């Protein structure tokens, strides 16, 4: 019956594609298996884990802060395949590698895994529960730190939740098995990220609160984002609870130079540690990176090789390979380095389908400020409002927009916001002076009037007047934080909810994952009584089913596994339904469903 | 009747296509052409040199605070991302815009590499046409090539006098700037071209090729005395200014910021460092050699940067924007450049690789980047796609074997044959250099330890020597020193009978590099013409049904060509095809190759 | 430019096909181009005898000729029996002059009427007229027959006198000696006019008697030998010449042919001729039980249209006949050498055969003339019941006796027809369709002839149905003495407006039969020119890419014509086509139709 189920899931997927993969580039047809690399033997030296269950949160960040050594923290398993495959990367290709990380790089500081747009993703669209995936990682490296990213007062969603939301979400996220929140504000709102940052302390959890970097800080003829911005606002989240200061450099933006200034004056500014997040868009990022190890911060954060570059992080193997022998040698093995590499390309090709078109740097970044993030899933969203040939008009909208908004930082999710704004002026052939005008109807993006109106917090110079008077056509706008207009939440009366929709208890997890996406989670939680549990199944097979006479090996479980053989298909019959002819283990299986051509 | 010929052209690769293109990607069919930005144009490096001369030119790039950038992507840029495919309709369509937009730059590199040989080879088109064109557009920039030294432009040393005679007329073509290197690093066999160079009264600039790493005490043949000690002798060899080629991107930050403020320690030239991008740190390392006073970089145009092609100019530019060694170039025309260079790029779909990013592994292959990609589908040929990480380790092994060496081309292409021969025939290197095991070599491998690309420092392993000739006697001299000088007066008579017409001294110098890729490529331009004024889409793919084509034959006449129809195979053989040119009907008579 | 207007269609038709042809199935690809047969080296035939003689005294002739008079019907019923009438001009005429030279004894061509008129216009875009001048020019020795509906003419209701009187006037001077005049229900006041029209033009009128039933059969006395032997008589008093038994469907068995024929021949002096279907299979034995008993006349069909719903095997009833005191005396090797072409001119009409097999005796069940059946086989396709084709023959034989057992022929058939089809369709009997509580919504064909229009038959109509087909009250008077007489010189000045021409009295002749069909004929000849002129393949398909074709656009004026290649469609809608006309190129646009 679980069975049942995942025969019916690669039938379906089988006799009609998935509608993710279908009209989309294939892998090669030979494909290498993804192998796990055979570790040699040695057991697992504890690591940060062990030391933060030891010292908690506090004294974990003054160890951090005193170590010689810079830390890394890898994001392959997050920001890596989100910034490269549409965050597609799947919990079967994640957690088959999480004990190779355990034995082979014990001194990483953490393995970046979970939240930004992985928790949406992998229900919408991977048909996987993203707690699922977080235990299966803790299992798997029970000596390293998990890290989550957590959007402030926008959890792992789009938009502002009531704060009994927000501390709920963390709650389940720390029982969950997150150790490292980092967790940011879209337009630098110390006033809108406390109450995360305290829901983090109170799980007694490692709050690494963020400053978005913008701009840049050694061009004067843009001071509102100087040096005194960043160790202000380091100074304040200090203030505010933090363990440890993240600079979070979402579009890659900051500059050699500017990383050797910044540094040196933040860890002057805070006793915290900080924490380097970067993007390689520019091509220059690892110099970025270097910089800042040559400054003094902490730890930095890079990507496995073969998921680094362009939109994604630098490459791990080659810092580490620049930092070799030099004082703050982070230590870890580069053969083994290479390894996982080399697992990652096997896995990553399997993903062809959501390969984009980047073809490598592009210093038109310092000009857009796309986050990386958000640069692909932008660039189609153009291709699907017939602009394909205008990108580049695109981008300058973008930048148009930015400075119409009165210079914001854009991460999610003001980027959204922004991007809503460069692409209705593109398409509508429009100049900001013309949105702005006064003789102009314009019909702006919801999500325009709703940042415009105080949705998404205040950036520190207000909104500007002229453009929020036309935006709102009479709405009054707030400038209060937006979590304390949101009725709370009655989560006794939702839990009711969702459990007669879906006649069975719930657990805390899965009220957390409806309390963010509650029709995601329901289509979720609907798709897997029809499927089981297809995060089982290998990635082939999970986005293409079964060719003719294919032998698959699949394990529900961890006695049992199904050797399943599609031996033939029919033509399909007058109901509309296709039959598959399995074999599940030597015995016969017929598998009907429907022709959704 | 040169319209003809073209017809000819434009009826046969429609009909067939073009070989280098029939089984590999298509660009996308809607295709945005690449448009020439709208824009006197500044004295610049060109004026000066002219004044100063070269000697006195490299002292004025010493003294200059800012650092000077070389442009990459008219070669070593798609080179090392498409396989030298990039054509002159593409490349001299940008030169004028270069010239107005960027009038600070040091030069452009646009020639010499693989270019030579693939323009005639793959393209149907003349490298001094290219060469001359570009220096139409560009009159106030440098012109920079690649020499590789004994070998010209060709996989092998030369007579000295094909290697004077080819440097005569490189000169003479437009090169400003020769970078010049020796394929081991070996000093004696720079000399003859050096000195070539010299007499011309151009820039030689002269390479040491890095390779290992200087900060790693366990490899201590590439020491930093060996980096210093080779300017010194270059400088004593005439040199006008040194250059750093890291052919594979090998030299880490750390390492940079000592070896440059050595290089200036020890010789008073100035100093051009150009490097790859295979590791995803090449910015690093070039923005810690500005910082250590180093004259002049190079880096490619963004949308042709990165990977295996050198690392990101408008970014490097942008990180020294400000700064005290600010380049002083306008990021916004960067990016206009850019942006056409890509549009120019989609064009050549057909020859991406599948390279996805950055990779670490360089530092244990030291495989050079304008290599890479052609050895990993050298593999494929050989069937080996599913071992590719066995073959780098064999590279890595092969250059052990044979001694340590410098890999760049054309020693690099000897230690790819002698590593794929390994995977294939399961070897290792004990068996490799042992006595009961009967193992024939590639002829490369045979001819380089004969000593035909000379000799590395400490000379060949003797035991992989006695082995690999099957008996016969290796040289240590120069392999030019034995080599006759060939008869030039004699080697024209023979290209001239094989084409029953005169030939310039352009074209004979091209005979003496290529024989038979000038032959060959000679016959097809009187056969199909002056196929290099078509544009991209229209050489590779032809004209679609309907289509319409403005072709410049001269600059005068602009002919405007129509594909109006095509017939189905005659029993002749024969498919004829429809045009319009200048509104008057033509039929052209084509060759069904199906 | 007629010869631009020819380029015109065939591109159009090679582009698009033909609607005729489009989705219908085709002949072979290698196809024979059918040949003329040489005739050895014109002996004068009847033409000269009725030129000389006149009708009166001709009929006489044939009367008193022992010998069986042959008439050739593979130009008319022929084709129109067995290919739908799509029979063109081109296939036509050029055989004419061989039958002229090959077989002179011959009584008659049957080559006009009928549906060819029709037909000629609406589906083959060719004139009638130029179709009869052409067969005249190559037959002036033997007499051209036609068939006439009577009252109806050409056409499928009866018309104005005055119109009759006309259109037999222009047959004439047109070029028919023969015609076969019939009524659809044998009543004679109704073919007065006719008759007296072919009379004052000093023409043969053959008025037909239409055969139904079976006078051997006691059960069915309605149609007994009296009904046949007072026709004749009636008719010969109505000024006949010569007296006709046409059997349409087929059904005049060989016993009835001897009682038959033997009894005409004592009522009547006037000589006799026989027309007969052979759908039973077995219509050569009536034929010759005919012989045998002294008719004068008989019909056959080459054999290579002869057979089923076509006449009987004109090449084997001459076989049977050779050597007795009858024979024909026609050159049996020449019949062979004509039916060879007529098989080679057939297979280029593949889309318009049927499916038909063979011999059927249920035409004695169902009386569907031989003309018919095809028609009302496509027609029962058309309507969704190829499945229940059986039960459809039972309706049209239950109809036939609920009108009161009447004779089956155009245009009466064509109305039994669709009250089959009807009855069908609609699961109704007999019964239901005449029940007084039962809504019926007759067809258009159905209401008309229990009206009136087509005429009387001897009994009336059956008072019950003609009460709820009709409210209207019916008219047993002569129908064209209700029918006003039309001003010709008016409704010429309508025609010639449309056209904007002066149109000839032939063409005006068209116009009074078939207004419209007549008037897109003529905008369509206006587009597309003589496209009679062109051979058949190329008619219906246009020309393959490369294939050369030869037309005569006058007798003295042959163009060359060649296919060189066929554009894809353009963003107007149009595709143009490359023609090569006598060596020099044309481009030739059409709308992709598609
Ligand atoms: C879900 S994914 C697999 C299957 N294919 C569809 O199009 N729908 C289901
Ligand atoms: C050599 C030329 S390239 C165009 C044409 N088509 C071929 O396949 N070969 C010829
Ligand atoms: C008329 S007949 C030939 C041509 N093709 C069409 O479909 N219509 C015209
Ligand atoms: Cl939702
Ligand atoms: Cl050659
Ligand atoms: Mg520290
Ligand atoms: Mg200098
Ligand atoms: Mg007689
Ligand atoms: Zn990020
Ligand atoms: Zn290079
Ligand atoms: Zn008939």
């Amino acid at each position: 019956d679980r069975a049942t189920k995942l025969l019916t899931y690669l039938a379906d997927v089988t006799v009609n594609g998935h509608p993710e993969a279908k009209d989309r580039p294939k892998p090669l047809e030979n494909a290498a298996r993804p192998v796990v690399p055979y570790a040699n033997g040695n057991g697992v030296k504890d690591g940060t884990k062990q030391l933060l269950d030891t010292l908690g949160p506090k004294k974990f960040g003054e160890w951090m802060r005193n170590e010689k050594r810079v830390l890394l923290t890898d994001t392959t398993m997050r920001d890596g395949h989100q910034s490269l495959l549409a965050t597609r990367m799947r919990t079967y290709d994640i957690a088959r590698i999480a004990g190779t990380y355990s034995h082979a790089l014990p001194n990483l500081l953490s393995l970046e895994c979970w939240g930004g747009a992985t928790f949406d993703v992998s229900m919408r669209f991977l048909t996987e529960d993203p707690w699922e995936r977080l235990a299966l990682i803790r299992e798997g490296a029970p000596n390293l730190l998990l890290q989550m990213l957590l959007r402030g007062a926008n959890g792992v969603g789009y938009t502002n939740y009531p704060d009994n939301v927000v501390k709920y979400f963390v709650r389940q996220a720390a029982k969950g098995g997150i150790d490292l929140f980092r967790v940011f504000d879209c337009l630098n709102w110390v006033e809108n990220m406390r109450v995360s940052m305290d829901a983090i302390a109170e799980e007694n959890k490692l709050c690494e609160a963020a400053i978005c970097y913008t701009g840049d800080i050694l061009n004067s003829a843009r001071p509102k984002y100087d040096l005194k911005y960043y160790t202000n606002l380091a100074v304040e989240l200090e203030k505010a609870g933090a363990h440890i200061i993240a600079v979070k450099d979402m579009a890659g933006l900051l500059k050699p130079a500017a990383a050797k200034v910044l540094f040196k004056a933040l860890r002057e500014a805070t006793g915290l540690p900080i924490h380097f997040h970067t993007h390689d868009t520019s091509g220059i990022a690892a110099a970025t990176v270097l910089a800042a190890v040559e400054a003094g911060v902490d730890a930095v954060d890079a990507a496995m090789d073969a998921l680094s570059g362009n939109t994604s992080q630098p490459c791990l193997g080659s810092i580490v390979e620049a930092l070799s022998g030099s004082e703050r040698d982070p230590g870890l093995d580069p053969a083994w380095i290479r390894r996982i590499s080399f697992y990652w390309e096997a896995v990553r090709n399997q993903y062809a389908a959501f390969e984009s078109d980047l073809k490598g740097p592009a210093s038109e970044v310092y000009l857009h400020e796309m986050p990386g993030g958000q640069f692909t899933n932008l660039k189609e969203q153009a291709r699907s409002l017939g602009l394909e040939t205008r990108w580049h008009q695109v981008a300058q909208a973008y930048a148009d927009a930015n400075q119409m908004f009165g210079d914001i930082v854009k991460v999610t999710p003001s980027s959204k916001v922004v991007g809503d704004m460069a692409l209705m002026m593109v398409s509508q052939d429009l100049t900001v002076a013309d949105v702005v005008s006064p003789d102009r109807e314009v019909s702006f993006p919801e999500s325009v009037v709703s940042m415009l109106k105080g949705d998404l917090g205040q950036p520190p110079s207000g909104w500007p007047e002229a453009l929020q008077k036309k935006a709102l056509k009479g709405e009054k706008p707030y400038t209060v934080r937006p979590g304390s207009l949101l009725k709370e939440a009655d989560l006794d009366a939702e839990r009711k909810v969702i459990e007669k929709k879906l006649e069975r208890e719930v657990s805390d997890f899965e009220f957390a994952s409806y309390l963010m996406y509650p029709k995601v989670f329901t289509d979720f939680a609907l798709a897997s009584d029809t499927y089981g549990p297809v995060s089982v199944l290998p990635t082939p097979a999970y986005f293409y089913g079964l060719a003719d006479g294919e032998e698959l090996f699949a394990d529900i479980e961890k006695g049992k596994t199904l050797v399943i053989v599609n031996q033939a298909v029919s033509a399909t019959d007058s109901q509309g339904m296709v039959t598959v002819f399995f074999e599940l283990n030597g015995q016969p299986r017929r598998i009907k469903v429907p022709d959704r051509a």
